């Protein structure tokens, strides 16, 4: 009935989630260089530094200090009194190269055993969840009015927390919501306050959901002037709920950024938000959660499951039946279904990486063959 | 009805691992001078070297290189050839110190927002749930018979991963079991997988639920020799589902090693993880997740709520009630109410959390009481 969630997200120079941008950013170099390039490049960051540390099997070269720096400097940490400067911070990598050297390509037994578990519901536009969704769209609003001199006494680091009131089923309204902007030394909180209010959370919430109730907080331990990785530690797979679905959807471990599609814990996360967004785009069910698990060297999927809680519109043997049809879960059949091999990774990491329409997962270009071979209608 | 979960865990000395156990064990050795240390130590682990990072306010004083090498040593990684030596690899620290300088304690607000689940359910003997429960059992039998020299050509590194079939909330039986052991130059295959099997596998995994249709996978890509951050990277928080629920439960994002009992994102989850486990131990339901959020300087929490999936006795309207009536979800409450503030934190970084009876969390105390406010029974 009446019951409420909580989902939180994080900006760009949050710094775990810096730490996943840069990680990301050394992969999109590599692949733009080999697409077929093996990599998995952790980040960890700190008041004075950024050590990146991974293996690569490629032939590309690429200059790690370089694609360090220009990332910090995009999210804007550009001087010692923000907390980072991208200019002078070090950066270390330890970072250990090779070099390359079944029948059926697709065949090819997985690299690492896992779970996976994608999700889609219809309570938004984008088949998100309304908490995750509008966590995103705050902190993505505040860098925006940032970055675009609306706003210019913001600096990089915030984070926003929604908290979502459903009766059953169905998003009541916002009871309420969080936002902590880092700034600069020359606003103060209360100036800061209707600025928040007025150029961020107004135009983002929907505002019949909000309401006289709507107990809003922004920076409430006020001040916030230095932040990013000053006093503070970034490191890659951190921010991996924010990353996904805000903890309306489960999660088996594992982080995305720095890996190359061959890892199964992102491609197989990735086509599995792909089967039930295809699935609820359908009209199959109103909401579904799939587990698909692997193990190691074996190709097809140790296991595979959907909840529709309670929402279908034909039954999980069939649709259980469907997910098969359509959908090649092999290792190498889903970097073939979702034409992964491409330098498409960095804008992942920062905002959510389900969600956004322009990501080959999210297509739903499989919608009504779903709903055909479950009995047209 | 009939479907399938999968859950994975890994093993003391899988990479991610001993960086949350160094972390731990930082932590637990400055909580035995200064129990009430605030500590956030992160840790990563690259071929050569752990480096060992953190803010930590405190008046003690420890040998973070001694720290590092004495749990990198019950590990077991002592030679070259394994992969890893604790006796001669590099041991950075960037560890920022600071020296400590409303009217009821109890009222002081949280510091940091986040979103905590916590989960029971009857379906063992531990309240937890049954793949994670055999999942973790599996890599902790390989750990024992490693280190009490039966059967000593094991190395640390290993994974499990059990996947379970149920048909309509009871588990039915195990359909496939994988079990990776690094292991020594001088044992093969063949060899290896009776021992695997005899002593490792079947002492576990419990006899009805296994069956001639049980797919095993133990080594399937064979070889393996070494392991732990030879050729990979161990970084604190990566192994966040193992730690919890193997992914039968929701996460909000936070990961709990390094992290003195102030930081919501542990001590809240241990929290919750009571409360779930009190309420199904009291039968007010058969299995009940509780997500808590927290504002950051607010003391209350921004949001509780209960599923209990369909399994109450009594309705979630008054287990909402007595969820507040019995347990002091403040931040400096639970410190409180679970008595967090003991050097108890390094046994919790490998083999789980939860489901370990032994530590203050997982004790069924409020059990009756909280059966009788909820009509008595
Ligand atoms: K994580
Ligand atoms: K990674
Ligand atoms: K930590
Ligand atoms: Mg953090
Ligand atoms: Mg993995
Ligand atoms: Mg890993
Ligand atoms: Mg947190």
């Amino acid at each position: 009935a009446k019951h409420l969630f909580t989902s939180e997200s994080v900006s760009e120079g949050h710094p775990d989630k810096i730490a996943d941008q840069i990680s990301d950013a050394v992969l999109d170099a590599i692949l733009e260089q080999d697409p077929k390039a093996r990599v998995a490049c952790e980040t960890y960051v700190k008041t004075g530094m950024v050590l990146v540390g991974g293996e690569i099997t490629t032939s590309a070269w690429v200059d790690i200090e370089e694609i360090t720096r220009n990332t910090v400097r995009e999210i804007g940490y550009v001087h010692s009194d923000m907390g980072f400067d991208a200019n002078s911070c070090a950066v270390l990598s330890a970072i250990g190269k090779q070099s390359p050297d079944r029948a059926d390509p697709l065949e090819q037994g997985a690299g690492d055993q896992g779970l996976m578990f994608g999700y889609a519901t219809n309570e938004t536009d984008v088949l998100m969840p309304a908490p995750i969704t509008y966590a995103h769209r705050l902190v993505q609003r505040q860098a925006e009015v940032r970055k675009n001199g609306t706003l210019p006494w913001l600096r990089p680091d915030a984070k926003s927390q929604v908290t979502f009131q459903y009766d059953d089923g169905k998003i009541v309204g916002i009871d309420a919501v969080v936002l902590s902007t880092q700034h600069s030394e020359e606003i103060d909180q209360k100036s800061l306050q209707e600025a928040v209010m007025e150029e961020i959370i107004k135009p983002i919430l929907p505002a019949e959901w909000l309401t006289s109730a709507t107990k809003f907080f922004i920076n409430p331990t006020g001040r916030f002037v230095i932040g990013g990785p000053m006093g503070d530690c970034g490191l890659t797979g951190r921010k991996i709920i924010v990353d996904t679905y805000g903890g309306m959807a489960r999660h088996g471990g594992g982080a995305f950024s720095g890996k190359d599609p061959s890892k199964v814990d992102r491609s197989a996360a990735y086509a599995a938000r792909y089967v039930a967004k295809n699935i609820v785009a359908a009209g199959l069910a109103d909401r579904c959660e799939i587990q698909v698990s692997y193990a190691i060297g074996v190709a097809e999927p140790t296991s595979i499951m959907v909840e529709t809680f309670g929402t279908e519109k034909v039954p999980s043997e069939q649709l259980t039946l469907l997910v098969r049809e359509f959908f090649d879960l092999r290792p190498y059949g889903l970097i073939q279904m979702l034409d992964l091999l491409h330098p498409i990774y960095k804008e992942t990491a920062a905002y959510g990486h389900f969600g956004r329409e322009h990501f080959p997962w999210e297509k739903t270009d499989k919608a009504q063959l779903l709903r055909d071979a479950a009995g047209l209608k």
